[PDB]
């Protein structure tokens, strides 16, 4: 009872609480049933990902306000058994994957507010009641500017959100907010494009207040750390950027060194973590992150497929997801990239259950506590999503 | 409901929580019962100052090993009614009144380890659960060594622990941690002596390991930080307290200007500020500290005493403490200086009631909370805390 | 057009400073036509906001360089 | 006649003087025998390479606490005729042969004790009065703490000191001890740093006494894997400097001219370990003449790892003894691994003596000069050392 | 523990006379002090002759007497060698006006002070100083680098004309070091870095090791609230590199702060004055510990910051005999031999009466650090010691 991570379970009944104690079988369908009712809340998505097969892809194309400039149709072909590959396969064609949709396709006005409308739409059927879309409006601007990018993709959202306007207290189905990645064309002086970066973020956090509407909450920091230099330049740049109340979080990815944790979180001063699974082999880094509140992101279906793990039980290493949650870190599980992995948070949840043995039904419920106490809103809005979440769990 | 401080509430009667939600009547006998039987945090005392009048000074100075050399026996004159002076008074004169205890007479083992034993008494009658003192080991030593004195101070707290021993599951009754705050006599070159107490503090908790024990937790950087010199000295010599596993805990002092609290939170790192009365006008530092999670140490009576403010109703403004309590920032209750002020935790928060019309009983509650929840202590202690004060709440 | 500084230095003026160059750089960037009005330049007047509290961030003045804008410096008093 | 190391040689008279300025033939018994009763000083000393293989070893294994989990006895061979090889041999194959006694044996404090006494009484026996063994106590730590093996060391070593008490009831030998950094470069080396310095500047400290074991000074080197590490000591060395502590650097391999120049300049170092290519820079040669800085060479071990041709048979260039002490540098003479190169203070000056052709005996007394002139004690003991060596010196 | 190795030579009452306190009356221990060998390390060019008979005989050396600045020489206060209150340093500046830039930018004038200073130096039996001046002063046509090259010229010409035989070298050795300029209204940074650049090309351009040559450089005080903080970095490490040798003077205040900052971060290896050491142990010892050197000048100090005399009577005792005793580097240097009018001999003298009890084997004891401490080369410490050693009178 008093570690119960929800109050209102404290009004359920003795069979339900130990029905809740018990490990989680995720091939019986009432338990998938039941994870298709959870609300949830959703932290890591890309919005460059979401519609790269199928009808959806047609749907897209076919929305277009220049239908002469649209590039041939050609769908890349999914590995052997794409959604549980046999075999990790590398980033750059995990990538490619993805070819048929993104920087080739969002360029035309037409297509960019299909594609939202639709994520949106799936966001609402798939339950979630709190997202926090990533995009990067450099990329998808040739003749226009990032600023008008930014606006439409604003504009787009708001217009939906308005639109759908459910009744929790009056209050729309699905908040959405925005964070700023970097860019990729990284040829020139990536000095000029990271300055480009945050004084665009700067200025969209400062130009839009109303809190109750899609608002850049923070920048993202993709890294690309090849050199220390880069560290250097960013750090004087969030000198800069912490005065006007901007959060940060950084993408741990490739060789996921110590070093470059330590310096992400004692002199960046991120609040988030991408990845960085390799956490238990320094008990120092461990216990810092654990004490000082910093969350960690999780990506079940993209860890495996990218860089392959042991399923059902039977070198890679175990998922070291109950040991963060055995240790008091935050960890949330996020869908990462929708169209690429080619499944939703509902799966990506199951398979997580599957990584794992033992996960019990409560696990579930305190990683939902965990992203809702890391998110990046307000404390009004913190409040409200606490009572919704409370107040909207299915009993068995 | 599910805004409760705690799970253990829910299952409580409408009536009992309809009291609750009345405001707090700070001269009823009952509530007075009742504030007294609650389990309590302490996060802010001191050693120095613990019997500075009284038959308590007397039972210290005739405890001495060798009273050959013990200073004449004189009580300094408080001023017209010390517990609530009616006009502020500068703290040099709050710090000269408690003169008769303190370097003079902790220069003598005995006279350390009684006032050791008479603290950790006095600490078990109040009914705290958890405390850190701080101390400052080189002030008393002139022909002993600090390791010394700190080794001294450690085994009669430990000794005082394995005495008691109560049985809530084994455990001692209240535990005792550690702070090192720096020294006063700022007379020869500051760099050697914060150089030795910073190189004490890190040596002192490589030695003691044990997690059942007390041991050292975190050092203090006090008003000797060097702000007049070029901004402090960055972040040179702390880089290696980080790593070692330290907690800093900054002190505002005079001024108390905002840019100095901008430098210890995002340079520092720190995870605590002392006292900090003026944070509500710049809202964007304090939706920054609300944000990140950083606590707020405050001790009324001090206040009171030195600063000044109105009470009961009747420049300085009101008293900051109903207004960071609904912003959301993590307020605490302590004693400061218990021989100096004269006063103890109850009456702290009987007179932290007194000051804040309006202030109700859950908020007491809501203080403890945010007092465990920013503590020092690991995750299975900061478990074991929290079902006992959960478990510890009397009904009215 | 040329964006000068503001004169309420009531809140944090780093913050200030640091707004006023996003401003620059987000303008400069979003109007490139060559026969129109455009952003061209900032004035860090009032010696940014005089050395008394700001000095010369000098590693903070590298990104205007870079993104194509000219620096104007007023001189008021004293003048040293 | 000026230019006579002591007062003491100008009563010596014309016979002495004219047996002085002769060559020193290695291989004659009267010559050894005098070399043999000089009085010695010895500056680079390592703790864990005294006893390795012998009977010696058979007597540190006997006296043991723990005998159940002492590991298997195991003596790496020797390579062809070790104690002059005719070929060099890496640093690498130079520590793996020694691994007989080191981490794995001296985690028990009898064998500890042990060895410290054996040390001692060797040292006794040679005749050397004064020495300066370096030591690094987190190696010989995995169930205590480095303050618990510190505490043994100069308990030990103390206890034999008040044993021996031979000159005007001083002791027969004074020891100090050198803090050396350790080698497991696995965890952040930043950690191991600061605990390093730590207890360097705690125990020099904790013990005062001018006439005890004390600590003297820390060793700034053995971890050279980016320079921008000793650019963070240039940061942080200030507080090893104002607390009252020597700094000594060890140059090794490769030996670039741009790291003595900012260890001189830069780390303030006093003493030098090898850098055997000096005459390649005047400037730099000019430099440290002048401003006093010491050298230490070892013969044996340079000639065993470096490799240098023997009676001038003719490639490494020549020695650079004599050219050094031609120059004005002070140079000295050393041990390094008593152990491992198995030669003790005597041979290695004869070597010495063998490998530079033209060598007399006033340079020795010369050497013996600059050696007492570079150490870390105090000016006290300085001249009290200057006299018994100047009485000590034996006739032929 | 003797300072030399020939005074194992004498006999056991020289001895024990040597072992007793030296008497600054007796005229018998005058003529003995007049006649050691000395070593000079702090001596001013630009204040030699300020008053008397050398005044007109440099005057009367000039080349173009029309523009000759008008006699008038400043009158010293109530007597100016042991005076009864201490003035100000200012007012010590002023009290030698009559010499200085206003003489010395004429070039005989120039000329025929070097060569006065030259015998002066040889008559009071000096074998090794290092005169100090600053070449930036006395130009206001020529550039610096003639005045200097006109130094350097006279002072070799002496040097060269005198050539007595101890074994062919010449009587007396002559170093040069360069000082910051006076004139400090212009841009700082442009004079530092003037002066630098100027002794670094001086260095390297005179290399032969029997003349004079450039040796170091003063980096004075020139450094005042944050150009200490900023000056007091790189651009000083470069003339390491270069190959020079630095001295700080440290003058008014003399807080610990400036001395620490000066021995660990500008690497020098003299100080001058710094006469307060004592209030802080580990600065004591770090000092005596390195090897720095400590250069105090008796009159000065007696007539600027006040001092007891005589055992009698809030300055403290004189901090010598103490340095003495606890291993550092002490000298007895002159200063200003114009302004205070004393020589070597007088201010070994009034030093000896400034602490009661010093023997007479403290003063080879201050020979012999002057020797160890000078900026000379291992060949000339060799043969400076081969003289000094050589030369003691016997009593």
């Amino acid at each position: 009872l008093p570690e119960l991570p929800f109050a209102d379970l404290a009004t359920w009944s003795e069979g339900e609480l130990a029905w809740l104690r018990e490990p989680l079988d995720p091939r019986a369908p009432a338990d998938q049933r039941w994870v298709a009712g959870l609300p949830k809340i959703e932290l890591h998505c890309h919005l460059g990902g979401f519609a790269t097969h199928g009808e959806l892809l047609r749907r897209v194309r076919n929305a277009a306000e220049n239908p002469g400039k649209l590039p041939p149709l050609e769908e890349p072909r999914l590995p052997e058994g794409w959604p549980l590959p046999a075999q990790p396969i590398p980033l750059a064609e995990y990538m490619k994957l993805g070819n048929a949709n993104g920087t080739a396709l969002l360029r035309d006005p037409g297509c960019l507010r299909e594609q939202c409308r639709l994520l949106y739409r799936h966001l609402v059927d798939q339950g979630v009641c709190y997202a926090e879309v990533r995009c990067s409006p450099a990329n998808y601007a040739e003749v226009r500017s990032p600023w008008d990018v930014l606006a439409d993709i604003r504009a787009a959202f708001q217009e939906c959100m308005e639109g759908a306007r459910t009744a929790p207290g009056g209050l729309p189905a699905c908040h959405v907010n925005l964070i700023l990645i970097a860019t990729r064309r990284a040829s020139g002086d990536y000095r000029a494009a990271i300055a480009r970066h945050l004084a665009l973020a700067v200025t969209a956090a400062e130009h839009w207040r109303d809190e109750n509407a899609c608002r850049v909450v923070g920048v993202d920091l993709a890294g690309y750390e090849d050199e220390k230099t880069r560290a250097h330049y960013f750090r004087e740049e969030f000198t800069a950027v912490h005065r006007c109340g901007l959060a940060v979080t950084v993408h741990a990815g490739e060789n996921d060194d110590a070093e470059g944790i330590w310096r992400a979180v004692f002199d960046l001063n991120a609040r988030r973590l991408g990845h960085a699974l390799s956490l238990g082999q320094s008990r120092e880094l461990l216990r810092s992150v654990a004490d000082r509140g910093i969350g960690v992101e999780l990506c079940p279906y993209a860890n495996l497929q990218i860089k392959g793990f042991r399923l059902d039980g039977s070198a890679p290493g175990p998922y070291p997801l109950l040991d963060y949650l055995r240790e008091g870190v935050r960890v949330t599980v996020n869908t990462d990239n929708i169209g690429i992995s080619a499944a939703s948070l509902t799966d990506n949840l199951l398979l997580a259950a599957r990584l794992c043995p033992g996960l019990t039904r409560l696990d579930l419920l305190h990683l939902q506590r965990h992203a809702l106490e890391t998110a990046f809103c307000t404390a009004t809005q913190r409040l409200t999503l606490l009572r919704r979440i409370s107040s909207g769990i299915p009993r068995p």
